């Protein structure tokens, strides 16, 4: 099992670390939601699918920065939602082909007070998931840890 990010950074068997810079929509109203969908940006695969599945949570999701001062989120985990940061760690996808499947994670993200200015700096670190990976063969337990940060500024106008 390993990871690669959408320009081909990749995080090899046995876990590691990768930064994502994902674009954000520039503007987000009072009220609505800045969606980081990372199933666009992340994809794993399975390297023995003839006898292994792979099993994949969400094990950790942390917000920073302008995130974690002035929003309030949740993720989508496989179609299922739960706060962000994270409190548990999610039901298990599974992987079972060695050719990339999107990681499903989305952000979503409603401003919880702005001054109307830039409530997340472009370059600034905005997320960390880990995502754990286990199998029904060994005691394998690797993290893959993904740095989000913005591309872009997000202004929240007011
Ligand atoms: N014949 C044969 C044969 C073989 F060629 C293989 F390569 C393996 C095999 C390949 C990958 C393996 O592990 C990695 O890939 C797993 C599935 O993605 C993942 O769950 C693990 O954590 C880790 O990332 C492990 Cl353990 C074994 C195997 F079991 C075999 F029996």
């Amino acid at each position: 099992f390993a990871c690669k990010t959408a320009n081909g950074t990749a995080i090899p068997i046995g876990g590691g670390s990768a930064n994502v810079y994902v674009n954000l929509a520039p503007v987000v109203n009072v009220g609505q939601n800045l969606v980081v969908d990372l199933s666009t940006q992340i994809f794993c695969h399975n390297d023995y699918p003839e006898t292994i599945t792979d099993y994949v949570t969400l094990q950790r999701g942390s917000a920073y920065g302008g995130v974690l001062s002035n929003f309030s989120g949740t993720v989508k985990y496989s179609g299922s939602s739960y706060p962000f940061p994270t409190t548990s760690e999610t039901p298990r996808v599974v992987y079972n082909s060695r050719t990339d499947k999107p990681w499903p994670v989305a952000l979503y993200l409603t401003p919880v007070s702005s001054a109307g200015g830039v409530a997340i700096k472009a370059g600034s670190l905005i997320a960390v998931l880990i995502l754990r990976q286990t199998n029904n063969y060994n005691s394998d337990d690797f993290q893959f840890v993904w740095n989000i940060y913005a591309n872009n500024d997000v202004v929240v106008p007011t």
